[PDB]
């Protein structure tokens, strides 16, 4: 149960407008036959072009929703969409392009999916809700053989031209026409009653259906994450590391740590409520203050109603306008007027942010995050927290150059006393640099409007 049998039967109702007549007893490996690709029996890392729900959501990061659309058989053009936002027009001789014929539209193939997906994963995931054209028009740009890896580096390869002979994964395929081993996987066999449109709009107001190729491809993997992410959710799958995924975590310990110890040291808060991951533990282990702790998962579809966050049945909730509340990526409609916030900006253009469902991102690092659209109305009640960066240990060096440190941001005796020493100089320039990770990471900060700084320089007496 590690790879999707081709003797797996496939749903033939959704093709028969495309291929009216076509079975409805059906195999991967004879649908597979149809699309004209030969298997020819290997055990070579390519058991199936086809590929479970579960080793999709593995790869999330290789989808890329794909439609056909039949503008005029071999005989008529087609319109291929992208969930890109590409459109491309091959002909048999929101970005649209003109009619072209398939040796060069192959190329421009090619040179998309290596530039969308080079930084993202190591193979591409067609993502269907397939009626017939995609999959026959797939022999035109795809071809398929043994695993293999790249001319040119150690990683797989995605990639084959026809001009040298040769193979590449997504960053050394300049030049190719050809995509080698691509996955793929029709949403339609997961059970849905109706078509592409009504099943996403149940759940998306963000993507229109603009009737073009592209519309459908984006509603498709749309669909798709929803089905995978939003109303299930699985935080036991490990994801590969793929950029700045270890200094991100690291920054949002030091930002976390360095923003509740100032809150609690400018405003003496008798009590702390700790509201979200239930496996959390106190950010400030040394601080006087009653930590008490609320169990929220994280929301993966629309962001917590505060009143339910505080809804204790028949029984007295406890008093959350007692001192301040902590919500470190808890994401709420609403959040109350003494509160500590760190919410992620959905709308953030990373590699670990992928697109999502009505407006929401889905926030790949380590685990894979569905987060609800950010909204600044959730706000009204705080203001953004301005950086700082606070220490009350001793001015001592030990064991880098040096140009001397001038901020008025800088909160140390040393600052207050008129001259940064070199130990709080070199830690102020680490905490920028992990502060301005984590924002450009698509975190924001918030806080209590009475919030100041100048409450810290009195805690040196
Ligand atoms: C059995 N109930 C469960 C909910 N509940 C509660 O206390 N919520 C709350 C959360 C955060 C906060 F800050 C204050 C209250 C009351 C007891
Ligand atoms: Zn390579
Ligand atoms: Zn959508
Ligand atoms: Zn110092």
């Amino acid at each position: 149960p590690t790879h999707l049998s081709v003797d797996t039967k496939f749903k033939t109702e959704g093709l028969c407008v495309d291929i009216p007549g076509i079975p409805k007893d059906m195999t991967y490996r004879r649908l597979i036959s149809m699309m004209g690709f030969k298997m020819n029996y290997q055990v070579n890392g390519y058991p199936n072009m086809f590929i479970t729900r579960e080793e999709a959501i593995r790869h999330v990061r290789a989808w890329i929703g794909f439609d056909v659309e039949g503008c005029h058989g071999t005989n008529l053009p087609l319109q291929l969409g992208f969930s890109t936002g590409v459109n491309l027009v091959a002909v048999p001789t929101p970005l649209m392009y003109k009619g072209l014929p398939w040796n060069v539209v192959r190329i421009k193939i090619v040179q998309m999916l290596s530039d969308t997906l080079k930084n993202l994963s190591d193979r591409v995931v067609f993502v269907l809700w397939a009626h017939g054209f995609e999959l026959t028009s797939m022999k035109y740009f795809v071809k398929i053989g043994p695993e293999r890896t790249c001319c040119l580096c150690d990683r797989r390869a995605t990639c084959f031209s026809t001009a040298s002979d040769t193979y590449a994964c997504w960053h050394h395929s300049i030049g190719f026409d050809y995509v080698y081993n691509p996955f793929m996987i029709d949403v339609q066999q997961w059970g849905f009653t109706g078509n592409l449109q009504s099943n996403h709009d149940l759940y998306c107001q963000v993507h229109g259906n603009a009737h073009v190729a592209s519309c459908d491809a984006i509603m498709t993997r749309c669909l798709a994450v929803h089905e995978c992410f939003v109303k299930r959710v699985d935080w036991t799958i490990e994801y590969p590391i793929i950029g700045d995924e270890l200094k991100i975590n690291a920054a949002c310990r030091k930002v976390q740590h360095m923003v509740v110890k100032a809150a609690l040291l400018a405003d003496k808060f008798p009590v702390l409520h700790d509201i979200g991951n239930p496996k959390a533990i106190k950010c400030v282990p040394q601080a006087d203050v009653e930590w008490k702790f609320y169990d929220a998962q994280p929301c993966s579809d629309k962001a917590y109603k505060i009143e339910e966050l505080f809804y204790s049945y028949a029984t007295h909730s406890d008093k959350f306008t007692d001192g301040v509340c902590l919500f470190w990526n808890c994401n709420v409609d609403r959040y109350p007027a003494n509160s500590i916030v760190c919410r992620f900006d959905t709308r953030v253009l990373s590699n670990l942010n992928l697109p999502g469902c009505d407006g929401g991102s889905l926030y790949v690092n380590k685990h894979a995050f569905h987060t609800p659209a950010f909204d600044k109305s959730a706000f009204v009640n705080l203001k953004q927290l301005p950086f700082f960066y606070y220490s009350d240990s001793p001015c001592e060096s030990h064991g880098i150059d040096y140009v001397p440190l001038k901020s008025a941001t800088c909160i140390t005796r040393c600052n207050l006393g008129g001259a940064v020493c070199r130990h709080h100089a070199n830690e102020y320039r680490l905490y920028l640099d992990a502060y301005n990770m984590m924002i450009s990471a698509g975190f924001s900060l918030w806080v209590y409007k009475q919030f100041d700084t100048y409450n810290l320089w009195n805690t040196f007496t």
